[PDB]
């Protein structure tokens, strides 16, 4: 349900890569830093999103981690209804493509304030989803899970 | 605020540690496997917490994490309040005991599910923070949150 969709986006930073689990309606993030990303690393970061937020539908980022078993066995466990992740509107590509970017940027604004990588991704998670645009994604994933419980 | 403060818990099952947040007006966890619970892996662990949650208020699990400058750190990087985890309430000392008692037999439950035991820990957060006992604490934290967003 709206409430419930959630968008996995993958991206490049340092030779290493970055899941991304976007809050379609409100722009939360859930990120972290993965060696690469195979079908195990998105299924267990899928658990890791599903138990922390009522994740009803996931659009994959990639038709690997669409076709990948252990990302439906992890969809399945999670009562996750794995979805494509086409952009049948094209807004998406751009609201994704722009996230990346911003992320990038608050990454290397925080970069040397951390020896690694994941520390800084997380500081940009935290940024991300702290930052007034005056409402905060943070709060915009609460209220709409709110409104839709109520 | 009763809607920002959560507790660090620190639990050990085969030989490793379960690092838990509990939010303590909702019954809500988050977890991880950590090899050895650190000041630095505390400090990451809170990091991720507060990018994910408005964390005001850490009760810290021990004293070391709280007179851990790496903690105090991620913390003050985090805009958390750092406080200790005395019990002054003895009734949080059995709710906190018990809570890891539900969570490792949890993990005995889902723990023939997958090879590793940081996957069924993140399965045991799930089914916790899913379970209704009938609103669930995931459905608690985001009313309480919401709640007081409004
Ligand atoms: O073992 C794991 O899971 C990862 C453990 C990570 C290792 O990276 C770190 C870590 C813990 C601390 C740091 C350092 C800082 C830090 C960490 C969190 C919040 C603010 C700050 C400010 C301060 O710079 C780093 C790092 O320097 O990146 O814990
Ligand atoms: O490397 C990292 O950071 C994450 C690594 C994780 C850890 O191991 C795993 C993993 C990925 C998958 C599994 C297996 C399963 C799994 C994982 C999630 C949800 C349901 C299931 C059902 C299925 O059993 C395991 C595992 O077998 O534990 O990737």
């Amino acid at each position: 349900s709206s409430p419930g969709i959630w968008q996995l986006d993958c991206t490049h930073l340092e030779g290493k890569v970055i899941l991304v689990a976007v809050h379609v309606a409100s722009g939360y993030i859930e990120a972290e830093v993965i060696p690469a990303e195979t079908g195990q690393e998105t299924a267990y970061f899928l658990l890791k999103l599903a138990g922390r937020w009522p994740v009803k539908t996931v659009h994959t980022d990639n038709g690997s981690n669409f076709t990948s078993t252990t990302v439906k066995a992890a969809c399945w466990w999670a009562g996750i209804k794995q979805e494509d992740g086409i952009p049948y509107n094209p807004q998406s590509q751009g609201v994704i493509e722009s996230m990346n970017k911003e992320l990038k940027k608050i990454i290397g604004q925080v970069r040397d304030q951390a020896e690694h990588l994941k520390t800084a991704v997380q500081m940009a998670v935290f940024i991300h989803n702290h930052k007034r645009k005056g409402y905060s994604a943070g709060e915009r994933i609460v209220d709409i899970i709110a409104t839709d419980i109520q």
